C-alpha cells in the first residue's frame, strides 16, 4: 500500500500528474481515483506479469463497493526499472489518461462525482511527484 | 480543509517539497506532518494576521491528541497572493524546515519519529505539487 491522498478537489478539466519509479522486478501497479476506496471512477492497473496477464493495462470502476466491467487497452508504454509519468483529466463523459510514449486513451466515467477527491497508489510504483495543475 | 496524504513513508534525511499558492487574502495557513492526525511532529503555521500574531510562524507538536508548547520563529518570508515552496527533512533530533528566500529553521523532533507518514494542509495555502527526494 502506497500513497493515499484525500480532499484533492480535482475539478473537470484539471490535470492530475503522477510521476513514479517502476520497480525493476515490477509485476503490476495501481492508481485508484475517485471519492473513496469504495467509489472509484478509475482503477488504473498496468499488469507487467499479474493475474495471468502480461504487459496489459487493465482499467475498471468501483461503485458502492462493486467492481464494474473491466476494460483492457492495447498499448503498454511502461518498462520495469524506469521512471513513468501518468496524467489524468476528466469530464462528465470520460476520464482521459495520458501516458508515456505519446499514448492516450479514454475510460468511461461511470460515477457521478462532481470532483475527484481521492487517489491511492499501490504496487510496484514508487511515487516521486504529484502535481495538481 | 486542504489536501490530506497518508502512507508518505518519508524517512530520515529524505526531502519533502511542497509547493503551493498563498491566497491573496491570506491570514494563516497550516502544514501538519506526523504519524497521523493526532500525532504531529510538525504543526507549521505561518500567521499573517491570526490568533493574535502578525507575520509570525508558529510551530507546535501534537502527541496523542495533546498540543505541545508553541515555538515562534524569527523569520517570515511569505507574502499573500504568491507561490511558495517549503522543504522539510528530519532526523533523530530535529525537523529542518527550508523556506523561501534562503531562510531555514529547526524544530525539535519531540515525538522521536523515525518516519513521517501523514501530511495535511489547511488554511490559505493551495497545494499544487508534492515531491519526494
Ligand atoms: C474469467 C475470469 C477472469 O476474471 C478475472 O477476475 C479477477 C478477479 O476479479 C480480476 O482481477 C481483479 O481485477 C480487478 C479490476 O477489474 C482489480 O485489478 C483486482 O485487484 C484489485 C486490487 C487488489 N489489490 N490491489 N488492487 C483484480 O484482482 C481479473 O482482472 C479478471 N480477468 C479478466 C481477464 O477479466
Ligand atoms: C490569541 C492568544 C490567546 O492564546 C492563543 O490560543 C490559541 C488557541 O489555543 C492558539 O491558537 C491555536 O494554536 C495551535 C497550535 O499551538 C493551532 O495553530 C490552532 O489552530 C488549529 C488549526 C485550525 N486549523 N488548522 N489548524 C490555533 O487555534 C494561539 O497560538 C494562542 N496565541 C498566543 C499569542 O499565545
Amino acid at each position: 500500500c502506497g500513497l493515499v491522498a484525500s480532499n484533492l478537489n480535482l475539478k473537470p478539466g484539471e490535470c492530475l500528474r503522477v510521476r513514479g519509479e517502476v520497480a525493476p522486478d515490477a509485476k503490476s501497479f495501481v492508481l485508484n481515483l475517485g471519492k473513496d476506496s469504495n467509489n472509484l471512477c478509475l482503477h488504473f492497473n498496468p499488469r507487467f506479469n499479474a493475474h495471468g496477464d502480461a504487459n496489459t493495462i487493465v482499467c475498471n470502476s468501483k461503485d458502492g463497493g462493486a467492481w464494474g466491467t473491466e476494460q483492457r487497452e492495447a498499448v503498454f508504454p511502461f518498462q520495469p526499472g524506469s521512471v513513468a509519468e501518468v496524467c489524468i483529466t476528466f469530464d462528465q463523459a470520460n476520464l482521459t489518461v495520458k501516458l508515456p510514449d505519446g499514448y492516450e486513451f479514454k475510460f468511461p466515467n461511470r460515477l457521478n462525482l462532481e470532483a475527484i477527491n481521492y487517489m491511492a497508489a499501490d504496487g510496484d510504483f514508487k511515487i516521486k511527484c504529484v502535481a495538481f495543475d
